[PDB]
């Protein structure tokens, strides 16, 4: 039935920017707080306030060397790191800012505090929209992500879980997440993402795992357009068989709403109510599950998604008039909840879908 629901934000985040032109934008994060308060979804929730993660926490994932460069480069003193920035992939997508180090700290606690949460049987479900920088890497900054936040999530979640199963509908392949686990059986991950002449390049149909990890990666590849219909009908089935085959008794679902129709830098055409029958799909089956946020860059739909996929978790109806709230005109000029798909054709053919789909059902066919 319902579920009791954890849910972290520090009011702070809102505050990091990463630079004039930068398509990220943690205030995307507020909108969803606020519009998510106005709804009056904080009566049914226990809020909480991450810590600031310690750099060893970080480290339990992460080198010592590239948590001491995040920790002690700045905007003031970046002239003297020229080569460590290089070395670490600090640049255009990863600029340095004021403040990244905290930003960081907030996004990563909030997902471990989340997962120690769940390991305490103390919550049905943890939320954390500042998480989900599934492009991070043991040694190196990617795609927008410093510090991989789900990687030490799930290593958390380990210490209670013999499985753990990753599922990420970002539209952007998850790489940092699938190459940390790509050779252990005790993580399965499960990308859904557009493939082709697209970031990061990874994410191939034939990209499975090696050694004792070989069956436990799994990617779908997709085409631009791919709409609610054509996301709904794979998903469910891959997952349910997924569920099936690896049981698993833990669940991190990266929820980046990059995949929905309108997105500035995304190229697919769900809707609200599409990305987030992921969000229902996955709580159908009971287990502990940590929510995180991930891409996103047209902000007043990244705050409609991750509000309505709140009211999904605490099993909450939600009006499709908008409440008054401090972003109000971000809404405009319809100021409702759900949006509509675009006309952009969907390259992915049924054909097509349903060929990759039976593709996955051989190599899950593989697990033991
Ligand atoms: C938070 C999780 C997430 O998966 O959503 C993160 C998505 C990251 C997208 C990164 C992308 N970067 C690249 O394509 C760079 C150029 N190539 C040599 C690598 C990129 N960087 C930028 C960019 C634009 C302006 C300023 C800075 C970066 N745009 C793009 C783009 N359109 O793909
Ligand atoms: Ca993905
Ligand atoms: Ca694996
Ligand atoms: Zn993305």
């Amino acid at each position: 039935g319902k579920k009791k629901v954890c849910y972290y934000y520090d009011g702070d985040i809102g505050n990091y920017y990463y630079g004039q032109g930068h398509p990220m934008k943690p205030h995307r994060i507020r909108m969803t707080h606020n519009l998510l308060l106005n709804y009056g979804l904080y009566r049914k929730m226990e809020i909480y306030r991450p810590h600031k993660a310690t750099a060893e926490e970080m480290t339990k994932y992460h080198s010592d060397e590239y948590i001491k460069f995040l920790r002690s480069i700045r905007p003031d003193n970046m002239s003297e790191y020229s080569k460590q920035m290089q070395r670490f992939n600090v640049g255009e997508d990863c600029p340095v800012f004021d403040g990244l180090f905290e930003f960081c700290q907030l996004s990563t606690g909030g997902s471990v505090a989340g997962a120690v949460k769940l390991n305490r049987q103390q919550t049905d479900m943890a939320v954390n929209w500042a998480g989900g920088l599934h492009h991070a890497k043991k040694s190196e900054a990617s795609g927008f992500c410093y510090v991989n936040d789900i990687v030490l999530a799930i290593l958390e979640l380990l210490k209670y879980h013999q499985r753990v199963l990753y599922i990420d509908i970002d539209i952007h392949h998850g790489d940092g997440v699938e190459e940390a686990f790509y050779t252990t059986d005790r993580v399965m991950t499960v990308s859904f993402h557009k493939y082709g002449e697209y970031f990061p390049g990874t994410g191939d149909l034939r990209d499975i795992g090696a050694g004792k990890g070989k069956y436990y990666a799994v990617n779908f590849p997709m085409r631009d357009g791919i709409d609610d219909e054509s996301y709904g009908q794979i998903f469910k089935p891959i997952i349910s068989k997924v569920m099936e085959m690896y049981q698993p008794s833990a669940v991190v679902l990266q929820c980046g709403a990059d995949s929905l129709s309108g997105d500035r830098l995304g190229c697919f055409n769900l809707t609200v109510k599409g990305h987030a029958k992921c969000v229902e799909v996955v709580k159908t089956f009971n287990l502990p599950l940590l929510m995180l946020g991930g891409g996103g860059y047209t902000i007043r739909n990244v705050a409609r998604c991750w509000t309505y996929e709140t009211a999904v978790a605490l099993d909450c109806e939600i009006p499709n008039e908008l409440p008054y709230n401090d972003y109000f005109e971000y809404f405009g000029p319809d100021f409702k909840l759900h949006i509509s798909p675009s006309n952009m054709t969907n390259q992915n053919t049924p054909e097509y879908m349903e060929k990759i789909k039976q593709r996955l059902f051989e190599n899950l066919r593989m697990l033991p």
